[PDB]
């Protein structure tokens, strides 16, 4: 099924300790820990680093040489175990960066998995259970159900025969000398991964792969899975988390209502454990974190998509911010333009307390905005945050030219939700609290009637855990069909990402471009374009928001009619984007349909610098004429243009025709086309006159 | 598009008062107590049934032409403060409905002569709002009901006209402005017989919400099969539905079958019985439990789930009393012990002023003449009356089932060990959580105060359970087998997701007996006799596999004579059970090969596969083998004295329809045959 390396991969059998948990560094702790508490004198590391490979016997042999005769090794061993198992139970057992990312891959793969560990059947299983990686493992083979263990390949050639494998089908994972010696003789695909020593030459030798950690290997298997697809809606998100944080800077409509879909999808085979997101709005904060996740409203199929793992911060706050920038692997910038300026200098200090840190992975920079160019916008107001802030052009550039900035296209129409709407929607769900709380001591009492499985001393600790458990969970019962709504977005899926961070490779919401300048010249011309000049429309037909103008045949008809004069001719210009155009085209629509919230005064801002000769609206009509399509809808739109200018922002007809005859001596038109352009024009501007 | 009796459907508008939620009832109260308590003299029944679908504007002009702002405020005030305690009183039916018209691509709305700030308020707590595109109150309309202003400007706003879209309404006023705005009016009783001029503007009546519902039904999808990992339906209906016996079956199948239910709704709650207390107070503690799907790695939530306890009767009629489907899910042993509870379930229904869909969950050749025999006894002993059972019996649809999905419940050890495990994780988080909402954010500083108290005290109930987003109880292992095989009758399981109806039952039951649960049980004697723990790591073993594929060679071999017309379909269902065992690691052999005596019975997957065979004449020297391995696996690892097995072997063996010559010899061979495996 699974291809590794010219090799068909059935199986994978992992070695628990030193090769799935970073326990060996743990027992390394607790034994300098152990040994401060009894005989004072702590461990030395060199003497530890010395141990491992070496017997409990060899071990307690050297110690006695190191540390005199009469050294309670078997004491200072037996705490050392005591302070493994207590720590291990609460703040759980220390999983190895890469882990869950590759079970996954493997599982998704179809792989059947074993575990071959020379620990206890019993402690084997709390471990597995404890790290939530029991679910991959289909059966265990443990040190005390065999009768020779490692480095003797019994214990790896049972593993492989319960999953109904031939040793040399399956990957074996090891850590140790004499695991990897196991692995071998058994005959499997060995993965030697170094755990805390570097391993010696032999083990190099016998080893088929090797790898300094499991993040080098997840590099290695990623070559061998694919990419999935384009996540559809109402798809869930991955039930896996890996080790990874991700920002949102700036938790509005777009970073909030769409960016936080991207991030929760990732690759498909896990997501982020944690999505830190930056607002001022306290309001939105407290909410979030009160509720420990929100719901994205999808109107169209009435669908609450529930965004977890989510922790929202004051974006005045430093200590949270510079956190953001430390901690995670990919940030998404979601600012207005007209907040960039101000913002950049405690994004200077984010990337200055990374680089400072001691973090080490370069940082993934998405830069969320409609506007052309708006990474430079990002870029130049970052250099100048950082020289006003380090006063050092060396350390400035190199961060500059460290992490990945990435310019992006996004077509999906989003509303953050108002502030008196939250408080609405605040005290209509606490309303639903205190009638879920004032009927949870109506039921009251815990029981646990004679089992007669559990023994006595055990049942008794059972009602003890269930009781505790009941107490805190009860109240939280109302969160399984109860959504914060806090985004009414579109069902537009794709974001277009510019090629070259390695982390982007395997997001499955991205599309990859090596280039961002076609799909940006789509977006201008296809989407904002025609956004532009319908919203040009319904302001002097005199309709509040470009959704009701939709109810009037003639807006919902010219719509329609100027998207597809606009596509036939990218069709010709781009035609390697042919399905991005129509996918782009029918998406549009669909929002333009109930678009009530955002109004038309943004979107028709400024409408002189949107009819120039190489702009949204005249460029179309140039490459229509071009290649001899239909432009008399585009036509209709620029008047609809100088219209809007003259009537609503009180520009003179004489500065608009100045403009124009300007714009068409530019265009790469005949002398013959540029005359009979102007004619055509001018007669449709004096008509909505009247 | 929508069909609806031939004429094409592209929105639907629907009346909130009366229609939608029952407040019409509500608001009829609080107008007679705002007049008691103010001026003195209550308002006139007549002017109140006048006043049925009228604007608080449009209500003002028809109480000055008989004889008001201060009255309906405090009515208004009386009527929200009844909704903040016992919710919005939701009409049986809606939710189904417009789930159904929503995913039918309809354009949605709704048209209310309510205030905006009261019509939102009862939408957003009903959890309906998401479903409608635009909404028209009784504020912007100029003329409002009966006038067609209120029903035209809704149309409008969905960018529809109005005869392609269907309108909702209780009221006579409200009917009228439906009907004049020229559109598929649709009339629900609520509080007044409907008038001639009423019926007659109207195209389609219905006696109440959810007698509309099963009319549309007929033209909505019905969605199929579901896939794996597909999600369950957000909304939930008003349904209640029981499973009788909160086992590996029914907690690790049939709680998925009906958390799928039709696609559109998903039932209010789920209500389980079992005796198992660590089972109940787990899952009531923690809210929710998972079906763990190991071949994929994938953890199943299932929610709205309530965990009784079986000899609690007030739970047990509870149960019977407001379900619309039951599944008994109980093993043969308990079926005569359980027909008492039963029975007191279907009289308390009965007795109680829609039919009940009763799925029988077992592995046996005729188990609904099991169940019919000992429910039949246990109502005639209790009612002494033969009237009232014969109705009971022929009222309710009693369905035989066919389940292929084999699943394996948790041991108590293991979950003792999940709970000690978890617990000591939320210990550690309830120190993490350790220990204000300032600056006037569009809001007046009255409101972010009474907003700082409702986050504070949301976060003091939530902030311990937010572990829950990780956690998930694990109570089930289960293989990705989906569909289950129910008989025809019942019109609820035509629309079931998960259900495929079948006609010849039976014959079914037969070949899953013999050829499935009888090789599934005598390979586990084998393999348990063999050291092996779990069929999946069983089926390793060449040996164990070998075995297997004789069985089934022995038994199809046999079933091909008995069900010739069955013949062809064989070899798949031979290699569709080795598929599920070849992986069933997490499924142990203990489960499988439970009363062994039981399934060595004459007419049992075991000894009646071995009868058929020597009747033609076919060679059963593997299923004689898994016959001794069955008795070897009683005398060993059960304990039942060797005595017992020979008494059991001779009696089943007498039973068996042979003659003498066979019945001696088969003996003879068995007998033989458990002394060589000890000897
Ligand atoms: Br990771
Ligand atoms: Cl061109
Ligand atoms: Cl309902
Ligand atoms: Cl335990
Ligand atoms: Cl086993
Ligand atoms: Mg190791
Ligand atoms: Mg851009
Ligand atoms: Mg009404």
């Amino acid at each position: 099924v699974l291809i590794f390396h010219g090799k068909p991969v059935h199986g994978a059998i992992f070695d628990m300790d030193g090769t799935m948990f970073d326990t060996e560094r743990l027992r390394f702790q607790t034994l300098q820990q152990a040994s401060q508490e009894l005989i004072g004198q702590e461990f030395s590391h060199e003497y530890l680093m010395q141990c491992l490979g070496l017997s409990a016997t060899t071990a307690e042999k050297l110690a006695q040489r190191l540390y005199g005769v009469d050294v309670p090794y078997k004491e200072i061993r037996k705490r050392a175990d005591e302070m493994e198992l207590e720590h291990i139970r609460k703040h759980g057992v220390p999983i190895k960066k890469g882990l869950v990312q590759v079970l996954e891959r493997l599982r998704k793969s179809g792989l059947r998995m074993a575990v071959a560990t020379s620990s206890r059947r019993a402690i084997a299983e709390e471990y597995l259970i404890n790290a939530n990686v029991y679910k991959f493992f289909d059966v265990i083979t443990c040190g005390d159900e065999v009768e020779q263990g490692k480095p003797h390949p019994e214990i790896f050639l049972k593993a492989a025969s319960q999953l109904h494998l031939d040793a040399n089908q399956c990957l074996m994972f090891e850590d140790s000398e004499n695991g990897l010696t196991s692995a071998h003789t058994s005959k499997g695909l060995t993965i030697l991964l170094k755990d805390i020593k570097e391993p010696n030459d032999e083990m190099l030798e016998k080893a088929h792969f090797y790898y300094d950690q499991m993040y080098d290997f997840l590099t290695d298997l990623d070559q061998f899975i694919p990419v999935m697809d384009m996540p559809e809606m109402q798809e869930p998100f991955p039930q896996s988390l890996n080790q990874l944080t991700v920002g949102i800077h700036g938790f509005g409509a777009i970073g909030g209502g769409y960016i936080a879909q991207i991030l929760s999808h990732w690759d498909g085979y896990t997501k982020p454990k944690r999505i830190i997101a930056s607002t001022r709005n306290s309001l939105f904060r407290e909410a979030v974190n009160a509720f420990g996740t929100y719901s994205i409203r999808y109107g169209q199929f009435s669908y609450d998509e529930r965004i977890e793992n989510m922790s929202i911060v004051d974006s005045d706050n430093e200590q949270q911010m510079l956190e953001m920038y430390t901690h995670s692997s990919l940030i998404a910038l979601c600012l207005p333009e007209q907040a960039i300026e101000s913002e950049s200098k405690i994004i200077a200090k984010g990337l200055y307390a990374r680089f400072n840190s001691q973090c080490i992975e370069p940082l993934t920079f998405l830069i969320i905005l409609n506007k052309v160019g708006a990474k430079y916008l990002v870029m130049k107001h970052l250099k100048e945050a950082l020289l006003e802030l380090t006063n050092d052009e060396d350390v400035t550039e190199h961060i500059l030219k460290e992490h990945y900035f990435c310019d992006t296209v996004v077509n999906r129409m989003v509303s953050k939700l108002s502030n008196q709407n939250l408080y609405r929607q605040l005290r209509i769900k606490h309303n639903f609290l205190e009638q879920h709380l004032e009927d949870v001591e109506q039921e009251d009492q815990i029981e646990i009637e004679d089992c007669n499985k559990l023994t006595p001393d055990q049942l008794n600790q059972a009602s003890i855990y269930v009781d505790n458990m009941r107490r805190n969970f009860q109240p939280g019962h109302i969160l399984q069909s109860m959504d914060l709504i806090l985004f009414h977005s579109e069902t537009d899926m794709p974001i277009y990402v510019e090629k070259g961070s390695p982390l982007l490779e395997k997001l499955r919401q991205v599309v990859l471009v090596d280039q961002i300048t076609d799909i940006q010249l789509i977006k201008n011309r296809l989407w904002n374009g025609v956004h532009a000049m319908l919203a040009w429309y319904a302001s002097l037909m005199g309709y509040e928001s470009i959704g009701v103008a939709m109810g009037d045949h003639l807006v919902k008809a010219f719509a329609e009619n100027l998207i597809a004069e606009v596509k036939q001719g990218l069709a010709i210009v781009l035609p390697n984007y042919a399905k991005d155009l129509d996918r782009m085209s029918q998406s549009f629509l669909d929002s333009c349909e109930y678009a009530f919230k955002d109004p038309c005064q943004r979107v028709a801002r400024d409408p002189l610098r949107k009819l120039n000769h190489n702009e949204r609206v005249m460029a179309s009509i140039a490459v229509n004429i071009r290649h001899d399509l239909p432009y008399k809808n585009l036509l209709k739109g620029a008047a609809l243009g100088y219209a809007y200018a003259i009537q609503f922002l009180e520009i003179e007809e004489t500065k608009a025709v100045e403009h124009l005859q300007q714009q068409i001596q530019n265009l790469d038109l005949s002398t013959a086309q540029r005359r009979q352009l102007e004619a055509e024009l001018v007669q449709l501007i004096q008509y909505l006159f009247s």
